[PDB]
């Protein structure tokens, strides 16, 4: 992982992904076992590789 | 809380508490509500105080 995004209050996977120019599946591929229904505040999500 | 840890692919609550010295019981007392199968990738765990 080159780069991380930190979950903040009310963030959803779709928008986090759009912010980085990727789609949710790619975000998922970057984060083994990601659970978009269940993101935690401060959770760090890879957004690069 | 004094110190933190960021969950990576596959981490189980046992290896984590071990790595940082401590017992799972102690880990779970630093983290109110904690499903040790269900650890979110990139979740912030407390490991001290």
């Amino acid at each position: 992982c080159t780069s991380y995004y930190t979950v903040k209050s009310g963030d959803i996977c779709y928008n986090i992904a759009q912010t980085y120019g990727i789609d949710v599946a790619t975000l998922q591929s970057y984060n083994p076992g990601l659970q978009c229904d269940n993101l935690q505040i401060g959770q760090q999500l890879c957004v690069a590789d």
